[PDB]
């Protein structure tokens, strides 16, 4: 009803490339974060931030990743970076209140 | 060879440019120094960003650094796969070049020729 | 704007008028370009036009799949929104409402 | 929030628009052009405010936006529409104080 | 590469197979996408396929005009290259030289 | 390389022979938006340079550098513009900024040598 078999296979491949191999899942989700930030996709950034938090990334790990995206992608990324840090703070508050992420 | 030479010459000039240009280049270096993320990981992140943004010289630079910091071909390829799926088939020409360059770096390693910048 | 702005807007309209390529084809091209460049308002515009010119959901989906593979999984949020807007258009159609 | 590197980068972003051989109005117009071709609404809004503060006329702004339009393609049109809407807002504020 | 790399390449081929849109049309769409995204090797690939599938120069130019207007004057160097390459393919066609990938 | 740049531009415009009316209109608009108005030509060409740099188009960068030099821009003015492009567009701009500086050096050497800079 929505899309084709090719669409479905592509979405599946997008999930698959973030599964752990020689690189662990936290590392791959941090890479997804970096790519999503330099390409300036807010929904993608939010998805990978959630995953990073779920996989036990620290705020400092996330910040150091975001800094690489900022330098590579330029000051044009700043509004997205700002939104990312704000969303991370919401996630940490949920954690402190015992809400499932 | 050339790649290395041209990088040095650029940093030599960045005499020319401004204080702001110098400051930028210094930050570009700084953000890959070790923190809670180790330098291998940061250099792999640089590789991913460089690849999705389709900058061949950037790709080359971060491939060198990833090899220097002990990343395996399998680690590199897992990172390049994320870049490929996220950035699309337009990434393919860059991936092809990345793999050619990695093979050259591995041949240098095989022969004891130090991978330097 | 200026005289230049008007001239540019006029060219943007003109390039989708049919020639050896028919209008459905050109509007589907507009949709593909809009999707890989991730412009929601552009996507919406060309979706309306594709529907107006008789494109089927399948033709639209086949085009969106090219944009997805060429442009990468970074386009997924826009593709999702494209399909949602198409469904809205189809529902308008079934309710006897005009796609203008 | 962030690191010392983040702070330094934000500082550098401010610094590059300080006057030199190019005046601040010119530099802010360049930021406007860059922000428009790159399709960043928050960036466009920022540099519009600065352009207005530095005395740029609507005609100056329009001539800059035309460059961004041609360079960046018709894909920039939604952003150009929003820029102009926001410029009109700033001019109304100017009229009213 | 990996199984995921292989799957991605398989999907890249698959999305151009005939459906309700014919292959000529799909390859022209590939051309437009490749051009606005300024990938020269991708443009060359799709030009070869367009030519192989019987597109005319006028059809190709109408497509390139969409990409030019949508993607901007930054596209011009790529359009120049595309037209040079197309002229090479037409010379091959004139000369009865098989065009194959 | 400057000479190569000039001849390829020449041949393309000659070819835009095969352009549709739409292609020709677009090219004319591309020239028109840099003609002076309330903003002067040096300013508009410096904007073209900034836009071309953050979008990472080498031939476009080269074209606007020629025009900036022709219109009497200084290296300092050009570098202040390129710094905006670098910060905004990120370190992926660096390879292009390197090429830009190299090309500017070639133009300055032509100028020193009394060699006409033309397109």
């Amino acid at each position: 009803s929505r899309g084709t078999l090719n669409t479905k296979r592509f979405f599946n491949l997008d999930s698959a490339v973030y599964r752990p191999g020689k690189l662990d899942v936290k590392t791959k989700e941090l890479m997804g974060l970096v790519a999503s930030t330099v390409l300036r996709c807010d929904d993608c950034i939010r998805y990978h931030l959630v995953r990073c938090v779920q996989e036990g990334a620290s705020d400092e790990e996330i910040f150091e990743a975001l800094d690489i995206a900022l330098v590579v992608g330029g000051s044009i990324v700043i509004p997205h970076l700002r939104r990312a840090v704000g969303f991370l703070e919401e996630l940490r508050e949920m954690e402190k209140n015992g809400e499932t992420i």
